[PDB]
């Protein structure tokens, strides 16, 4: 097959972007191991400071926290939450009620490692290596770095693993410790002080937790439980210990088996295939080939993992956000997807219902008479994105009237020509708010979210957060599409600076190589988790992780990609971009977007349909903007692109949705959203929406033309 982990290019961006260097720097990074601080990722929060140390780091199904608590004796602090809390809030308006708002792990010292050394001590904090799937997290003596444990923590590791040096190792829970046992030994008298290299221990919260400690160094520890909270060694050790949380009593020999082979990171690669397929391989970097590795998948993995050389256990954990995950055992995970996106352009169907096409060109016509400095010269790139991509639909569908039938050329022509000047001060790095080259992330940066000496309004919530690395896929995904579909019309048009700006854009949020030195790898992209984060950086923490709100404007992005792939030859960029949302489909429907049976959420959370507001740590059914149902499952109904209508987007679903939620509130929508709504409707209902799309208002980044063209497009398109 074909490599898909190649660069776009490098180009450098410097060329096109004022260079800067970021104000808000990695405290914690190891600087000189030549590696790139990521910025939407899984370990993010590793490299700084977090409001009272309890900002989390979840590879799953471990949760993880560092030196939380009073100062008493800090340490590296797990979470494996066996159970969630559920709650909700009262209506502010009236819609009907919502049963579970919100769904969060309970904040509890479980188990902790940490050392004697450290009681009433702030330890110091490393991180002296990362990569996509990994960060070792080195916790030492403070002004003794000789004193420490070095902790690699990956995705999906069954223990947690310790390598401790030159400390005496010291376990804790904020429950009661309850039982003991050394060395599997079931009958001493001894009920104070115990010696071994394996230690199973009970705690006596509900539901009961048993962990298991493994020493690995030669030298057996000796533990005493010092109080009922605390098991203490008496001297320092040497070595690796890991603890595991033991599932059920039938998996302690499978714990006993893989206890000698940890994961220290992974290495990700993916190809195309010749059946219009592809696929990505994750292969685990271990200690050791004494055994092969045992690691928790999430749902997703397992629906789309090849068997032929893993093994899958029956054992299995509850993730903090994604429901069970289940035991694998192999070095080697090869997931595939087989049924990649057809979705180009066009809807599926291009040439509309021959008795709309008048209707469709009238409305065409008005929309193209819009003000479009108005309409996409905003305060912000994110509105500007948005409207100059709903302008760049309508040239699209104009200029393929071959096949749209949509058939007026001086149209296509003015549309185009306007798309054009509408779109030119992006490229030119001109509008509103520009960006900037930030070295150090190596990314690009919106300007207003800068200090002052930058010409910034020092506030980082500026342009929604993109000066500091959030939801760089939602906003660069409107200027990739209209990008790519100028580019295809216009091959000649600015094509040097289209196309190195353009990939530029593609590169902070999308590159896939180290090849392209300028730009960090897969910012916007979790290969384990099976979707994007768009959350970036968060000073003092955040605290409940990565969150994603839009799956629609990750999507859209992801298409985008791939339109630029096509308008430009790009075969590994287009197959990239379809492996990739093809993947988003799958976990999409795992932990978005709930289908009735979903068993990773429960029942009442499941009924709400959509999951809200998604954080690795929490679910909360609501939005930044509010507590509103229509903005809720809005949200995840826009853009409308033949992406997202397509392919994305399941009438089953969207049929479970309206009669679960939204049919009783649509009638009754008297606002922009009432468009959105029933665009989305079109998907089941095409010939009542199409009429309904006659009258409501449009969303800001949506048009009455473009929407009666994609619901005169759905094949059961009828007239009522």
């Amino acid at each position: 097959g074909d490599d898909l982990f190649v660069p776009v290019s490098n180009f450098d961006p410097k060329s096109i972007f004022p260079e800067i260097k970021h104000p808000f720097e990695p405290m914690y990074a190891n600087t000189e191991n030549g590696k790139i601080v990521p910025t939407n990722s899984w370990i993010s929060n590793l490299f700084y400071p977090s409001a009272d140390n309890l900002a989390p780091t979840t590879p799953d199904p471990y949760t993880l926290r560092l030196l939380d608590g009073y100062g008493g004796n800090p340490g590296l602090t797990i979470r494996q939450p066996s159970a969630k809390v559920l709650g909700s809030y009262p209506p502010t308006n009236d819609v009907p009620y919502t049963d579970a708002g919100y769904m969060i792990n309970s904040v509890v010292v479980d188990l902790r490692l940490t050392s004697s050394e450290w009681s009433d001590v702030v330890p110091d904090r490393q991180v002296t290596d990362w990569d996509h799937l990994s960060a070792n997290l080195r916790l030492s003596t403070p002004q003794d770095s000789n004193s420490y444990i070095d902790f690699p923590i990956v995705r999906g590791m069954a223990y947690i693993t310790a390598n401790y040096n030159n400390l005496t190792p010291q376990f804790l829970s904020q429950h009661a410790i309850i039982s003991v046992e050394a060395d599997e030994k079931k009958s001493d008298d001894n009920t104070s002080t115990f010696s071994g290299r394996k230690f199973k221990i009970t705690m006596n919260d509900d539901p009961t937790s048993t962990f298991i400690i493994y020493s690995l160094g030669d030298k057996p520890l000796e533990l005493r439980k010092q109080d009922n909270s605390n098991l203490v060694a008496s001297k320092p050790y040497t070595g690796v210990i890991r603890v595991a949380k033991l599932p059920a009593p039938e998996f302690e020999t499978l714990l006993d088996a893989s206890r000698a082979v940890w994961p220290t990171g992974g290495d990700i690669s993916a190809r195309s295939d010749d059946n219009n397929g592809a696929s990505y391989t994750i292969k685990w970097k271990t200690n050791s080939n004494e055994a092969p590795l045992l690691t928790y998948a999430y749902a997703h993995h397992l629906t789309s993992i090849d068997d032929s050389n893993v093994k899958r256990t029956d054992m299995t954990l509850q993730s903090a956000t994604k429901g069970p995950m289940t035991a694998l055992v192999g070095n080697e995970w090869t997931l595939r997807e087989t049924e990649l996106s057809p979705v180009e352009w066009l809807p599926l169907q291009a040439a509309p219902n021959p008795t709309t096409i008048n209707e469709i060109m009238t409305e065409i016509n008005k929309d193209i008479a819009s003000n479009y400095t108005q309409e996409t010269a905003k305060e912000d790139n994110y509105f500007s994105g948005k409207g100059l991509q709903k302008f760049a639909m309508l040239a699209l569908i104009l200029n393929k009237s071959d096949q749209t039938q949509l058939r007026n050329p001086e149209l296509a022509q003015i549309a185009l020509d306007k798309l054009k000047a509408a779109f030119l001060p992006y490229l030119q790095n001109e509008q509103a708010d520009p960006f900037r080259y930030d070295t150090l992330y190596k990314g690009i940066v919106a300007k207003a979210g800068l200090p002052t000496s930058m010409g910034g309004t020092d506030d980082l919530s500026a342009e929604f957060g993109h000066s500091y690395y959030s939801d760089h896929h939602y906003h660069q995904g409107y200027f990739v599409v209209t990008a790519a579909i100028i580019h295809h019309l216009d091959p000649t048009w600015n094509a040097d600076r289209l196309k190195a700006w353009t990939e530029a854009l593609i590169r902070d949020v999308n590159n896939a190589n180290d090849g392209d030195e300028y730009f960090a790898a897969f910012r916007n992209w979790d290969w384990f988790a099976g979707h994007s984060w768009a959350g970036g950086i968060k000073p003092d923490g955040a605290l409940d992780g990565r969150d994603q709100e839009s799956v629609p404007e990750s999507v859209n992005f992801y298409w985008g990609a791939k339109l630029w792939g096509l308008a430009t030859g790009n075969t590994p960029l287009t197959k990239l971009a379809s492996l990739q949302l093809a993947v988003t489909k799958r976990t999409t429907y795992e932990y978005f977007w709930m289908l009735d049976g979903n068993k990773n959420r429960p029942e009442n959370i499941v009924r709400n349909k959509v999951i809200g507001i998604y954080f690795e740590q929490k679910t909360d059914y609501t939005t930044y903007f509010g507590r509103f149902l229509e903005y809720i499952h809005g949200i995840q109904q826009l853009p409308m692109t033949p992406e997202l209508m397509e392919y994305i987007r399941t009438p089953e679903f969207v049929s479970q949705e309206w009669d679960e939620k939204l049919g009783a509130i649509a009638p009754t929508v008297q606002s922009p959203w009432a468009g959105v709504l029933y665009l989305n409707y079109a998907i089941i209902n095409p010939a009542e929406a199409y009429p309904a799309l006659r009258k409501v208002q449009m969303d800001d980044g949506q048009t009455r033309s473009y929407s009666l063209y994609l619901t005169a497009t759905r094949p059961h398109f009828f007239r009522r």
